[PDB]
């Protein structure tokens, strides 16, 4: 039967399952204001789903040059055609290939550019700002977000949204690798999952995703979610509480000396984005430093509300299109102030 909502992790972790329920406010708002991370389920149902496919950004936007860069090495593949990315998204056969002759797992970088997206693709701005979830939160002019509403006191969000567009990771030695790397935002942020992309035939990978989820970190029900079939994940998320980040700093500054980096005493390796925490550090993290995170499985269709201040990081598990909304809630606002 439907209801309004379920319990992840344990029940540490909100799951709203209407992403229109004119009422989703008066339970996000509790969990929202003690620094939680909230899922929630259903986005994809709201959208026209031809906006949001990988052959129609190659048909548009192809002969546009850009970066890319290959999530195994962190190397940067400089000044190709955006087709040679959108092309190989699902087709394994059509990837580009390291020296190795392997089909690489790539990141197309910073597109649309800064702040272009609106302007670039004005169809698929308007399909995503009028099915944002919790839209007194989210949209540009809601009565709780406080971004156009702020002086120059306050770090204030780019103008969005941010499209993040890479493949899955795919072998045993990727499982420690990160699409986006540990790293926090002194604003809010909502990001949607609007496309997995699940490669059939030649270079399907779908036993070491299986693997991943069993042999990792993850709830019974989101357990229960994998083995179901039915619905496509996308990425496995790890958040931690922003009260939590100094500890975090503490692990890394002594990880980083045992494998002879030279370091100043006072450096910040969340903001380097350089550090994916793999199972054996969030173990550590645990023991040696008392700290407990959130392990999430992001779905086709998932929105997870990122609050101001909490390191985070994304692992692909399938090639994902995502799209996020920066905002400042009243509840985080602290976060953003650029004194004491
Ligand atoms: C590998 N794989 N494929 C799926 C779906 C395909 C179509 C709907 S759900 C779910 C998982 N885990
Ligand atoms: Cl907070
Ligand atoms: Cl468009
Ligand atoms: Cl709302
Ligand atoms: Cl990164
Ligand atoms: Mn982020």
């Amino acid at each position: 039967s439907m209801t309004s909502h379920s319990w992840l992790c344990d029940g540490r972790l909100l799951c709203l399952h209407d992403p229109s329920n004119k009422n989703n406010w008066k339970i996000f708002r509790e969990c929202w204001k003690q620094g939680q991370p909230v899922l929630v389920s259903g986005v994809h149902k709201k959208l026209k789903s031809e906006l949001w496919k990988p052959e129609a950004f190659s048909q548009e936007f192809g002969d546009q040059d850009v970066d890319l860069v290959n999530c195994r090495n962190c190397a940067i593949i400089s000044d190709v055609k955006v087709r040679d990315f959108w092309d190989g998204f699902e087709i394994i056969c059509k990837r580009l290939r390291s020296e190795d002759g392997q089909p690489m797992v790539l990141k197309l970088k910073d597109w649309p550019p800064g702040e272009d997206f609106r302007d670039m693709m004005p169809t698929r701005f308007e399909d995503l700002m009028e099915n944002l979830p919790l839209p007194e939160y989210t949209k540009r002019d809601g009565r709780l977000n406080l971004a156009s509403r702020l002086p120059s006191y306050f770090v204030r969000p780019d103008l969005g949204p941010k499209m993040y567009n890479a493949y899955g990771l795919i072998t045993a030695e990727d499982r420690r690798v990160g699409t986006t790397n540990l790293h926090l935002d002194v604003s809010d942020a909502v990001n949607v999952m609007v496309y997995v992309g699940i490669p059939i035939g030649e270079g399907a990978h779908d036993e070491e995703v299986l693997k991943t989820i069993d042999e990792g970190d993850a709830d019974e029900v989101t357990k229960e979610r994998i083995h179901d079939h039915k619905e496509k994940p996308g990425a496995l998320w790890h958040i931690y509480a922003a009260k939590d980040a100094e500890k975090i700093r503490e692990l890394l500054r002594k990880v980083g000396e045992e494998q002879g980096q030279e370091n100043p005493p006072d450096h910040d390796p969340i903001h380097d984005q350089s550090w994916y925490l793999d199972q054996t550090l969030r173990k550590r993290l645990y023991e040696e430093y008392g700290v407990q995170g959130w392990a999430i499985v992001q779905f086709l269709g998932d929105a997870v509300f990122i609050p101001a201040g909490a390191p985070h990081q994304v692992h692909n598990l399938y090639s994902c299109i995502k799209v996020a909304e920066d905002f400042v809630s009243p509840e985080h606002v602290k976060h953003c102030f650029r004194l004491t």
